[PDB]
């Protein structure tokens, strides 16, 4: 469940979130 993986998702937010959800959080 929670332990869903550590391999997965590799650079913790899966990189692609850290970029782009931080791109869109135009907020600060």
């Amino acid at each position: 469940d929670a332990e869903f993986g550590h391999d997965s998702g590799f650079e913790v937010r899966h990189q692609k979130l850290v970029f782009f959800a931080e791109d869109v959080g135009s907020n600060k």
